[PDB]
Formats: C-alpha cells, structure tokens, sequence
C-alpha cells in the first residue's frame, strides 16, 4: 500500500472523529510540516487538536512521517502515551 493509498484511508477515518473545522486544522497543520516546520511544533499541535480522547489516531499518522523525524515521532508517541 502506497503512501497516497494510506493517506486517502487515513483522511476517511479522520473524516469519522473529526469535525470539519479540526479536519481542515489538520490539513493545516501536515501542509506547514510538509514545508519545513519542526517536527516538535507538529507533534505538539496534533495532540492538542486531536485530545487525549482521540490520541490512539496519532499511530496513523506513522506513514506520513519522513525517515528524518521518525525517532522523533516516536518517541512523542511514547511520551503521550500510544505504545504503553
């Protein structure tokens, strides 16, 4: 499964515990990251949007996350709680 492919299933399921002011944030949010914002910044702001209550949504954001920022990210999902 391409990236494009995981992208279009993951905007499906977003699209079903997002509302549609928090899905066009988020669209924000990736498209700021996609042009050259932290990482940190990035991780941060996803949590906030998404809440404690939809955190576990984070893991499938895996795919979208480049090689460069992948400890990174893990290790935010570790911090907040998605792999205990």
């Amino acid at each position: 499964a391409s990236a494009t492919e995981l992208l279009q299933d993951y905007m499906l399921t977003l699209r079903t515990k997002l509302s549609s002011q928090e899905i066009q944030q988020f669209a924000a949010l990736l498209h700021e990251y996609r042009n050259g914002a932290s990482i940190h910044e990035f991780c941060i702001n996803l949590r906030q949007l998404y809440g404690d209550s939809r955190k576990f949504l984070l893991l499938g954001l895996r795919p979208f996350i480049p090689e460069k920022d992948s400890q990174h990210f893990e290790n935010f999902l570790e911090t907040i709680g998605v792999k205990d």
